[PDB]
């Protein structure tokens, strides 16, 4: 039975906010996840996104597959195209990353992963942008509350999310048609928070913290979390519930908190009906470096954009986006922009 919280519209640092932050942390530490109650506008925007997704997925595969970019990972992923732990995943996906035209300086400079979303049409665009604006407001509330719960300055995490690399996976899982029930293999997501919505069908499972269990640090190339614990209990079924979004930590929160929070492992099983879901990632700025909050003498850092880029390359080894990164050596520029950027987001 997951906890459900209603968040205040604004987080100011009053005693109630600090208390709520404590409760959110405790719920993550016990269950790995909690629910936040949605209001009528949050719910309306969620349902309109789900409807736009259903309409897009009915389009011919050739059209859907045309919604791709060799500059950004935004756009369509066919069923069986994404790889997790060396195995194909089943959903068809539309990924929405920061929507930057070729007029944006970062795109002109060839920064990896920067470019325009290949929207299927302008009504889908509007529905997703409106939904993501609402999701971002919730992400910011959550980050202020989390800082307060850890007795940190209220802006500790939001100082890293200005022009944050927020993105979303808009998913349709097919019904199970073969002996394979795997929708998406076990994995952790990459940023600060994951805020997710699902329809009535059901299929998401999450792994709570387990006392004494070692957790891989998925930001390290020798400790990928993909596939870990796939067939070992415990896995908590996330029961579809009207009027909520779920929230769990990603890799950056695990790193920054030194494991006081864990990036929640999760997986999806195919059901007897198709299943629509949306997973939103509230992320640092592409140029931000995460740091350990509770060990100021520690030298380890995560350059967020580098983590994102490495992850998407491992998800999509053969996508035109990955090919162009390799061809133009755009990972090198990612090392360069660490020291010669002009965006003023850092330094
Ligand atoms: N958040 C994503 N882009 N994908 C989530 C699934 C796991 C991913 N294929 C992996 N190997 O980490
Ligand atoms: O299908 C879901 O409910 C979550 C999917 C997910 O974890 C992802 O797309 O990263
Ligand atoms: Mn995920």
């Amino acid at each position: 039975n997951l906890q459900t919280f209603e968040l205040p519209t604004e987080v100011t640092g009053c005693a109630a906010d600090i208390s709520l932050g404590r409760a959110l942390i405790q719920a993550w530490q016990k269950d790995g996840i909690f629910q936040i109650k949605t209001d009528s506008e949050q719910d309306r925007k969620t349902q309109e996104a789900m409807a736009a997704s259903k309409q897009f997925c009915k389009e011919p595969l050739t059209f859907k597959s045309s919604c791709v970019s060799d500059l950004t990972y935004s756009g369509y992923v066919a069923s069986g195209e994404e790889v997790t732990a060396g195995k194909p995943d089943f959903p068809e996906i539309f990924t929405v990353c920061k929507d930057l035209s070729v007029g944006d300086q970062r795109v002109k400079a060839g920064w990896p992963c920067h470019g325009p979303v290949p929207w299927p049409n302008n009504t889908y665009q509007k529905s997703m942008k409106t939904f993501m604006e609402e999701l971002g407001l919730a992400g910011e509330r959550l980050l202020k509350l989390t800082a307060l719960g850890f007795e940190l300055p209220i802006n500790t995490f939001t100082d890293l999310t200005r022009d944050g690399w927020h993105h979303m996976r808009v998913l349709r899982f097919p019904p199970q048609t073969s002996t394979l029930s795997r929708g998406i293999g076990a994995h952790t997501d990459y940023g600060l928070l994951v805020i997710a919505a699902q329809d009535d069908v059901g299929g998401l499972y999450i792994r709570p913290p387990v006392e004494g269990e070692k957790r891989n640090r998925n930001w390290l190339p020798g400790e990928s979390s993909a596939g870990m614990f796939e067939h070992d209990e415990p896995w908590t079924f996330v029961t579809p519930t009207p009027g909520v979004w779920t929230v769990f930590p990603g890799d950056i929160l695990q790193f920054m908190t030194g494991g006081q929070l864990l990036s929640t492992p999760h997986k999806v099983k195919l059901n007897t009906r198709e299943r629509f879901a949306c997973a939103y990632f509230h992320e640092p700025n592409f140029e931000a470096s995460a740091y350990p909050l509770f060990e100021p003498s520690a030298n380890e850092r995560i350059h967020y954009g580098e983590h994102f880029t490495n992850m998407f390359m491992r998800c999509y080894p053969d996508r035109i986006t990955t090919q162009r990164i390799n061809k133009e050596n755009r990972l090198a520029h990612l090392e360069d922009l660490k020291k010669y950027s002009d965006t003023r987001a850092t330094g």
